[PDB]
C-alpha cells in the first residue's frame, strides 16, 4: 500500500465531526493519521453519510472506515474489522429533570452475551419503565438494533444523525435516547448540557459486539494485518490513551 482513503461520518463528536473551517476532526481522524504514519501509508479522510458508509466501502469508493463504528456481529457478515482501538459500554440518556433518573439500577455493568434470568429481569424492568416514554436513536446503529430487538414494546423514532436526536431531546420531542458512554460522557460533561444526564445499566456485548474498530473489506487481509499491527503499537506506547483523554476526557483505550 502507498495511499488509502478512510471514510468517516463527521456527525459524531468527539470521534468525528467538523471544525469551524469545515475540516474533519476528532479522535478517529487523529488516530487514523497516527496509524497511517506507523504503516507508512499516505492518509486522506473523506466525509460519508452513515446510511451508505458500509456499501460505499464494499463498492470500492474508499479503503477503510473510521467512524465510531462498533465491531457489531451483524456488520461482520458484510465487512471485516481491525482489532478494537477503543472500548465502551452503552447506556441511556435523558433530561436532568426526568423522573426516569430516580429509577434504581440493580445491575451497573450489564453484559448481554448470555442473558441470565437476573439480567433479563433488569432489562424487563427498564422496558416496563419505558412504556409511554418516547425514545429517539440514530438510524442504522446498534442502539436502534438494541431497542428493536431487546425493547420492542418501547416507542422508537430513528434519526439521520445523533445531533438531531440530541436537538429533539433538548426540545422535549423525545424523552430519552441510547448511545455509547464514549459519546454520552463528553456530551454530558459539557456545561452546555448540564440539563442532560446518563442513566441506567452500562451495557456490553450481545448485538453490540465488543469495541470500536476500523471497517475494512473482507478480501483486504493484508490491510487488516497492517492496521492490527499499528493499533497494537499505538495502544502499547500510550498513544490511544493520550488521544482518548484529549477527545473524550477519560481513558477508553483497550
Ligand atoms: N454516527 C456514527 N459515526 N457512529 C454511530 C455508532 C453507534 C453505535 C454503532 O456502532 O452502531 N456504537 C456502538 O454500538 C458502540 C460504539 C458506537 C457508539 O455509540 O459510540
Amino acid at each position: 500500500y502507498k495511499s488509502i482513503t478512510i471514510a468517516t461520518e463527521g456527525s459524531y463528536a468527539p470521534y468525528n465531526f467538523k471544525d469551524a473551517g469545515g475540516k474533519l476532526i476528532g479522535f478517529d481522524i487523529d488516530l487514523g493519521n497516527d496509524l497511517c504514519k506507523r504503516m507508512n501509508i499516505e492518509c486522506k479522510f473523506v466525509e460519508q453519510a452513515w446510511d451508505g458508509i458500509i456499501p460505499s466501502l464494499t463498492a470500492g469508493r474508499y479503503d477503510a472506515i473510521m467512524a465510531a463504528m462498533g465491531i457489531q456481529p451483524a456488520r461482520e457478515k458484510v465487512i471485516a474489522f481491525s482489532r478494537p482501538y477503543l472500548l465502551t459500554p452503552n447506556t441511556f440518556l435523558t433530561t436532568a429533570d426526568s423522573p426516569l433518573l430516580k429509577t434504581q439500577v440493580a445491575i451497573e455493568n450489564l453484559p448481554l452475551d448470555n442473558i441470565t434470568p437476573e439480567q433479563k429481569a433488569e432489562l424487563d424492568k427498564f422496558t416496563k419503565i419505558f412504556e409511554g416514554v418516547k425514545f429517539g436513536v440514530q438510524a442504522g446503529t446498534s442502539h436502534e438494533a438494541f431497542m428493536k430487538q431487546m425493547m420492542p414494546s418501547v416507542q422508537i423514532s430513528t434519526y439521520d444523525t445523533i445531533d438531531n436526536v440530541v436537538m429533539d431531546l433538548k426540545a422535549g420531542r423525545i424523552d430519552a435516547s441510547l448511545a455509547s458512554v464514549s459519546f454520552l460522557k463528553p456530551l454530558t460533561d459539557k456545561p452546555d448540557n448540564k440539563d442532560l444526564k446518563m442513566f441506567g445499566p452500562r451495557m456490553t456485548g450481545g448485538l453490540f459486539g465488543k469495541g470500536v474498530g476500523v471497517g475494512i473489506r473482507k478480501e483486504d487481509a493484508d490491510l487488516k494485518a497492517l492496521f492490527d499491527k499499528a493499533i497494537d503499537a499505538a495502544i502499547a506506547d500510550g498513544t490511544v490513551q493520550k488521544l482518548s483523554q484529549q477527545w473524550f476526557g477519560y481513558d477508553a483505550s483497550p
